[PDB]
């Protein structure tokens, strides 16, 4: 069940497309990256078409909503990593197993580009272009992470396998998700630019 | 999806079902542990029924049936564990972040016996404060796999010039499998629930 503003892939299931600037789906995502990177130049903007990785993301978005009894369980959080990572995370997504774990050892997502866009995250290749992706990310029902979890607490001590979807670094006002299982964040665009 | 001969949940997500001895389910399962563990003795065989793992599991077995261009990608594989972990197996599966180093590693992910003998080890399925021993039987999409390297946090790739194209796990030997070890999330699904004693 692929998505509608996907373009025709000729019967393959994984695809980079290059957007066209100007058209509103690069408009819509440039934004998102320039609220807080406006300093920034966009190279190009990319959309990942990986129909497996897309298939258990939404497999995965149907048992949370079923599980938490409502939609608002997704968030578009940002991943800035290195070039040498890019491949990876295009063909498999984001692996806890692949910086700082001070909320979890999970695999980090940031609220503003900008964080991401630091270079211990985005690290800058030998022409200085760095790389972030814009995620779907299935936050959930989410609580404050610490050091050393494995997977989010539970929601009560007394039902220990009843887990948070997530944690954060601020339940009140958060910047940072950290996710703890494979398919809970599907990387949509990945973005090209330098400072 | 789910499979025609589960007991009907009444809306619910999870159940544990208790086997009848004398059944063909239960006594293939007893037959396949009794093959290498004959010392031991079952209390019960539990099957798992957990929608959420299976969805997600046959997921993708049909990715790696698709992939691989074949239907030999699940092996019935057998796993130890103690009595403190079953319930979040029960619930969640097998988490490779949780997992323990093996006396012999091939990586860093969730380990899989193809004998019961391996898994009934104490050092796996460690006694209970009752001497109850538990051992999963689980569905392992092993696919295409090759000799792990205890460094590996991934399968290796298949071609050194294409780093993320995967073998889809690792065993201690291609020639004689005994152990597999897989590092994805929803890859195994843990079937029956083996409860056992001395
Ligand atoms: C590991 O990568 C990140 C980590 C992020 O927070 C990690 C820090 C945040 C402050 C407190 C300690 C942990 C945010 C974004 C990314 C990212 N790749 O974009």
């Amino acid at each position: 069940n692929l998505p509608e503003h996907w373009t025709d892939m000729n019967h393959q299931l994984f695809c980079m497309v290059q957007l066209e600037p100007g058209q509103s789906e690069y408009n819509t995502i440039k934004d998102k990256f320039t609220r807080t990177c406006s300093s920034y130049a966009i190279e190009k903007i990319e959309r990942i078409q990986n129909a497996f990785l897309w298939q258990s993301y939404q497999v995965k978005k149907r048992q949370m909503d079923i599980k938490n009894d409502h939609k608002n369980n997704e968030r578009l959080l940002f991943h800035g990593t290195d070039a040498d990572s890019v491949p990876y995370v295009n063909q498999h997504g984001f692996n806890r197993s692949c910086n700082a774990v001070s909320y979890g050892k999970g695999t980090y997502f940031a609220v503003d580009a900008s964080y991401s866009a630091k270079d211990t995250y985005s690290k800058p290749d030998s022409n200085g272009r760095k790389h972030m992706y814009v995620v779907r990310v299935l936050t959930g029902v989410f609580t404050k992470g610490r050091a050393g979890l494995v997977t989010p607490p539970p929601k009560n001590p007394h039902n220990p396998t009843d887990l948070f979807d997530s944690v954060t670094n601020n339940t009140r006002s958060p910047k940072l998700f950290v996710v703890f299982f494979d398919n809970q964040a599907y990387p949509e665009y990945l973005i090209t630019f330098t400072a």
